[PDB]
């Protein structure tokens, strides 16, 4: 029934990078060679906050890496137009060090952002070059060099962010080396509990609004990468990026467990990050999907709507490609959509302009889209 409506899309660089006309620069004059890792949520005052990791030398996953964002100017323009954002700003960016996979979720008046942070000399791998000719160390169990995961909360609609908490005691696996919170967004439930995806395991916000306490939800087979949704059902449903190249990963179940992980082979994926967004509960009630709709590539960016109470079937949607959009590079990679208040979804794509190729010196760069379900509605 949303079909009938005339379509509507509308499309822009959102995060641009340092080789890009007007870069996203923080007023202290700190640049980005890139953007990447999107998240973005609207507030209950219908202002937008969109975050990324700003990535200042090179595009990599490690190294000097700020949590930044920007919101819209007014709760009310629903990032219609380029004007009607702020320029960019910094949730954290202290040190040297690895601040990124911002996993946001909206509580009432507060918004309580997660993200993930490594020390500067760290890496995934391990003996990567860093700007200074000094290999990283491999991420590791000690407190030093594991990934950390940490807690900053706003309660004047993304204004200020208070002072990041290290929770890794609480709400990582002690033991645990390599970590990841999302990225992209956690939910609240229809009962009012807080979900956020992370790696192996939820994270469980319990409490009146903005006074949240929260619990780990160990899960076995999770991905690294997950996606959080209640479906139709009222289920928990994680949708989560695969180790190896092929298909979502997904699971079905409760705040008191889930039920094994096994691929979904109506939704291929390329081993990247996707995003999942309930629409609406009322009929027909409808859950969003988007990721890169291919096995072997992050370019085939596809949304797709799900009328399934479990969201079992997704539609073939359509594709990115459709609209395509001009001087961003080639889009596609990490994406988040949310809802906003004129009823269009709104989706951060990556973009790489591939320069350098698949090397670290190619600049990534972040789209924001709106379209309505009409626009999704009626594609090929
Ligand atoms: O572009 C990526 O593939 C990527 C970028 C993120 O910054 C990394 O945290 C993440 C991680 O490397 C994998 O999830 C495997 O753990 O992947
Ligand atoms: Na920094």
């Amino acid at each position: 029934p949303a079909g009938k409506a005339a379509q509507y899309h509308k499309e822009y660089a959102l995060f641009r990078s340092a080789n890009m006309p007007s870069p996203d620069k923080l007023a202290t004059g700190v640049g980005f060679h890139s953007f990447r890792i999107p998240a973005v949520v609207r507030t209950n005052t219908g202002r937008i906050l969109a975050f990324a990791e700003g990535r200042r030398h090179n595009n990599r996953d490690y190294g000097d890496i700020n949590l930044v964002y920007k919101r819209t100017k007014s709760p009310t323009n629903n990032g219609e137009n380029p004007t009607d954002w702020e320029s960019l700003r910094e949730v954290v960016g202290t040190g040297p060090h690895t601040w990124g996979n911002p996993t946001p979720v909206v509580d009432g008046n507060t918004i309580y952002l997660f993200l993930s942070m490594n020390d500067g000399a760290y890496s995934q791998n391990g003996g990567n070059t860093l700007p200074d000719g000094t290999k990283t160390k491999k991420i590791d169990s000690t407190w030093v060099g594991r990934r950390h995961l940490y807690l900053t909360t706003s309660t004047d609609d993304g204004d200020t962010w208070t002072k990041p908490v290290d929770m890794t005691k609480t709400l990582t696996p002690d033991g645990q080396a390599w970590d990841a919170v999302g990225p992209g967004n956690g939910i609240k439930l229809s009962t009012g509990e807080l979900v956020i995806p992370a790696q192996g395991r939820n994270i469980i916000g319990r409490g009146p609004s903005g006074n949240r306490t929260w619990s780990m939800q160990i899960l076995k087979g999770a991905g690294s990468e997950g996606t959080i949704c209640q479906t139709p059902d009222g289920k928990l449903m994680r949708n989560d990026r695969p180790g190896p190249m092929g298909h979502r990963s997904v699971a079905r179940g409760t705040l008191a467990g889930l039920g094994p992980f096994a691929t979904d082979n109506g939704l291929p994926d390329p081993a990247c990050q996707g995003s999942i967004l309930s629409y609406n509960s009322d009929e027909p009630a409808r859950t969003i999907f988007m990721n890169s709709a291919s096995t072997d590539r992050r370019t085939a960016m596809r949304v797709r709507i799900s009328y399934d109470k479990d969201a079992a079937k997704f539609n073939f949607g359509r594709e990115l490609k459709d609209a395509p959009l001009g001087n961003v590079g080639n889009e596609g990679g990490y994406s988040s959509m949310t809802k906003t208040s004129d009823y269009k979804i709104g989706a951060l794509v990556e973009s790489d302009w591939y320069e350098d190729k698949g090397g670290e010196k190619s600049h990534r760069c972040i789209i924001w889209r709106r379209f309505n379900l009409s626009w999704i509605i009626n594609g090929p």
